[PDB]
C-alpha cells in the first residue's frame, strides 16, 4: 500500500480545539439544519445547563446560556429540532412547585434567539412537528390532555383529555389513543384509537379495544384485542383508518409483542415474538397493502418488549439487511438478505481471516447492550454506494473476543479487515473520507482516515494533549469533510470536555471529475446469468468513485445510477399469486 504524501500539513492548520471547561456530567449534541454548520451543545450537571452553539460544524462554539436566561433545562425532553432547514429549536425548561403550567424556550432561526414560552400546561412528552407544517405541534400534558399549536408552540388548545399516546399522521391528522374510565396502563386493551383532521375541531373513532398503534410507511396499524380472550391482533389500515383489514399474521399473548422493524413506502418488516421469555420471534415480510405477509426469517433475536434487537438496514446497497437470530444452541449468528428478506445468508467469511469453514458475524446493538468491547453499530450511508462498516467476529457465532472492524465496498456480498482493534468510525463526503478513532480505556490522540474505501489508512495526530475519548459528530447525510473527536481531560475532581474539528478541505483539494467514476454493476455475482444483479425486477449500474481517486464528491453530490428491468420469474411473487412489494419485472413468467 502507497500512502499520499503530506498529509499532515494538509490537516494541521485545519485541527481545531475547543474546550468546555463547566462542570457539567453529560453533554448532549444537535445538528440545526443542512449546509449550516449549525451545531447545539447542551451540558447538565445534576442542577446547572449550559448551552453552546456552533456555525462552522463546530470548530469554534459560543456560550448563549444568556439566551436561556441560566435556566435548568430538562434533558427528557431533548432538543426538539424542527425538520429539514425549518430552524426550529425548543427547549423545555424545569419550573417551580408553585407554577401553573411548564416553561419552553423556542427559536425559529437556527439558535439566534430565543423566546421564552410560558405553557398552560406541564409537558409530559417532547413537542412534536408535524411533517406537513413545522409550526404545528403535539404534546401531552402530565394530566394526559392532547395539546396542539398552530404558532410554534406561542399558543397552545387542548383538544382532548385522557389521552395515551398521539402521533402525527400524514396532512396535519393526528392520530391518538384514549381511555374512558381508568388510566392508561389499566385500560391497555381496552383503548380507543381516534383521529381529527382538522387540529380537534372534529373527531372519528377509528378503533375500539386497542392495545396500541403506529404509524409504518404508508401503513397505520393497531393492536387490538379479542372479544372473549386476553390475545391480540394486528389490523392495517391505508386510508387513515376508515377501513381496517385483519394482518395475516398470528394473534400473540400478553407476554409477547410487535415490533416494526422497518417500513418504507412499500412493504414493512415486522417482528413477532415468540410465547415465552425466549428472547426471539419471527420476521414476516408485508405486500403493498400490510395485510399478507410472508414468513422471512425464523428465530430473529429481540430480547424483551422494549429490548434489543439488531436488525439493520443496508443504507447502502437497495434491498439489503443484516440482523442476528439465535441458533438452536442459543448462540447469535449474522445473517445477510440482498433481496428485502426473500432468503437470509449467512456472511461471507474474509478471504484472509480464519475461524476462531465458518463465517462473519456482526456486532450491534444487542452486543453493545451486554457490555462487549464494541463502540458502535454498523454504518453505512445511502450516498455512500455499497460501503458497510461493522465489528466483527470470524467463526460460529458471535464471539466475546476482541472484534476487528470488517468493510464491505459491494453491500454485504463481500468482506475483507479493515481494522485491527475495536474502532469508531464515520464516512465523509459520500465515502471519499472514511475516518476511525480507535476505542481503548486509556487516551487517545490519533484520527486514523482513509481516501480509497478502507483500504489504505493514515495516522493523524491532532492533539499534543491526549484525551478520553467519548464519541465522534459530523453533519448528518455524511456530505461534510468536517469531523468533530470529542472527548475529556479528568483531574481528581473533575472532567474537561473537549472537541477536536478536523476539516479534511486540504486533503481533498480538487473536485472530482466524470473521469474519476467508473460503472459498477450492483448485485452481480456471475456475469453468466441472464438476470445477474437483478433484485427486485430490476439491476441497476452506479457510477462509483474510483478507489484511486483522491478528490472531493462535493455537497451537491448525487448518486448516478441507471435502472434496467429484468424479466419476470417466480421469484418476484408471493402468494396472496401478487408481486413483491417494490418490484419493478416486466414481461417474462406469470
Ligand atoms: C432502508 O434504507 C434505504 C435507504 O435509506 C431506504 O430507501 C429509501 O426509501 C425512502 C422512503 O421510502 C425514500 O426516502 C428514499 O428515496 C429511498 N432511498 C434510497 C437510496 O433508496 C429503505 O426504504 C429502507 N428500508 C425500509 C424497509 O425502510
Ligand atoms: C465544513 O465546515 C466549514 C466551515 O468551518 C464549511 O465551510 C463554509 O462554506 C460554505 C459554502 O462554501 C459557506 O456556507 C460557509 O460560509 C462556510 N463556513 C464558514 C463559517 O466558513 C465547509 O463547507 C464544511 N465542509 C463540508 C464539505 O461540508
Ligand atoms: C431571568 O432570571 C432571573 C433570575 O433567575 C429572574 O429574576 C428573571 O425574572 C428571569 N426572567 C424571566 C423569567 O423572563
Ligand atoms: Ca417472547
Ligand atoms: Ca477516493
Amino acid at each position: 500500500c502507497g500512502r499520499l504524501p503530506d498529509f499532515i500539513a494538509k490537516l494541521t492548520n485545519n485541527t481545531h480545539q475547543h474546550v468546555f471547561d463547566d462542570l457539567s456530567g453529560s453533554v448532549s449534541l444537535s445538528w440545526v439544519g443542512d449546509s449550516t454548520g449549525v451545531i447545539l451543545v447542551l451540558t447538565t450537571f445534576q442542577g446547572q445547563s449550559k448551552l453552546y452553539r456552533s456555525e462552522d460544524y463546530g470548530k469554534n462554539f459560543k456560550d448563549i446560556t444568556n439566551l436561556i436566561n441560566n435556566t435548568f433545562i430538562r434533558t427528557e425532553f431533548g432538543m426538539a429540532i424542527g425538520p429539514e432547514n425549518s430552524g426550529k429549536v425548543i427547549l423545555t425548561a424545569e419550573v417551580s412547585g408553585g407554577s401553573r403550567g411548564g416553561r419552553v424556550f423556542r427559536s425559529s432561526d437556527f439558535a439566534k434567539n430565543f423566546v421564552q414560552t410560558d405553557l398552560p400546561f406541564h409537558p409530559l412528552t417532547q413537542m412534536m412537528y408535524s411533517p406537513q407544517n413545522s409550526d404545528y405541534l403535539l404534546a401531552l400534558s402530565t394530566e394526559n390532555g392532547l395539546w396542539v399549536s398552530k404558532n410554534f408552540g406561542e399558543k397552545w388548545e387542548e383538544i382532548h383529555k385522557a389521552v395515551c399516546l398521539a402521533k402525527w399522521g400524514p396532512n396535519n391528522i393526528i392520530f391518538f389513543t384514549t381511555h374512558v374510565n381508568g388510566s392508561c396502563k389499566a385500560d391497555l386493551g381496552a383503548l380507543e384509537l381516534w383521529r381529527t383532521s382538522d387540529l380537534g375541531k372534529t373527531f372519528k373513532t377509528i378503533g375500539v379495544k386497542i392495545y396500541s398503534f403506529g404509524l409504518g410507511g404508508r401503513f397505520l396499524f393497531a393492536s387490538v384485542m379479542a372479544d372473549k380472550d386476553t390475545t391480540r391482533r394486528i389490523h392495517v389500515s391505508t386510508d387513515q383508518g376508515d377501513t381496517w383489514s385483519m394482518a395475516q399474521l398470528p394473534s400473540v399473548g400478553q407476554e409477547q409483542f410487535y415490533s416494526i422493524l422497518a417500513a418504507n413506502e412499500d412493504m414493512v418488516f415486522m417482528h413477532v415474538d415468540e410465547p415465552g421469555d425466549t428472547g426471539f420471534g419471527t420476521i414476516f415480510t408485508s405486500d403493498d397493502r400490510g395485510i399478507v405477509y410472508s414468513k422471512s426469517l425464523d428465530r430473529h433475536l429481540y430480547t424483551t418488549t422494549g429490548g434489543e434487537t439488531d436488525f439493520t438496514n443496508v443504507t447502502s446497497l437497495r434491498g439489503v439487511y443484516i440482523t442476528s437470530t439465535l441458533s438452536e444452541d442459543n448462540s447469535i449468528q449474522s445473517m445477510i438478505t440482498f433481496d428485502q428478506g426473500g432468503r437470509w445468508e449467512h456472511l461471507r467469511k474474509p478471504e484472509n481471516s480464519k475461524c476462531d469453514e465458518c463465517s462473519l458475524h456482526i456486532h450491534a446493538s444487542y452486543s453493545i447492550s451486554q457490555k462487549l468491547n464494541v463502540p458502535m453499530a454498523p454504518l453505512s450511508e445511502p450516498n455512500a454506494v455499497g460501503i458497510v462498516i461493522a465489528h466483527g467476529s470470524v467463526g460460529d457465532a458471535i464471539s466475546v473476543m476482541v472484534p476487528d472492524v470488517y468493510i464491505s465496498d459491494d453491500g454485504g456480498y463481500s468482506w475483507a479487515k479493515m481494522l485491527e482493534g475495536p474502532h469508531y468510525y464515520t464516512i465523509l463526503d459520500s465515502g471519499g473520507i472514511i475516518v476511525a478513532i480507535e476505542h481503548s480505556n486509556r487516551p487517545i490522540n490519533v484520527i486514523k482516515f482513509s481516501t480509497d474505501e478502507g483500504q489504505c489508512w493514515q495516522s493523524y495526530v491532532f492533539t499534543q494533549e491526549p484525551i478520553y475519548f467519548t464519541g465522534l459528530a459530523s453533519e448528518p447525510g455524511a456530505r461534510s469533510m468536517n469531523i468533530s473527536i470529542w472527548g475529556f481531560t479528568e483531574s481528581f475532581i473533575t472532567r474537561q470536555w473537549v472537541s477536536y474539528t478536523v476539516d479534511f478541505k486540504d486533503i481533498l483539494e480538487r473536485n472530482c471529475e466524470e473521469d474519476d467514476y467508473t460503472t459498477w454493476l450492483a448485485h452481480s455475482t456471475d456475469p453468466g446469468d441472464y438476470k445477474d444483479g437483478c433484485i427486485l425486477g430490476y439491476k441497476e449500474q452506479f457510477l462509483r468513485l474510483r478507489k484511486s481517486s483522491v478528490c472531493q464528491n462535493g455537497r451537491d453530490y448525487v448518486v448516478a445510477k441507471q435502472p434496467s428491468v429484468c424479466p419476470c420469474s417466480l421469484e418476484d411473487f408471493l402468494c396472496d399469486y401478487r408481486k413483491i412489494p417494490g418490484d419493478k419485472c416486466q414481461g417474462g413468467m406469470n
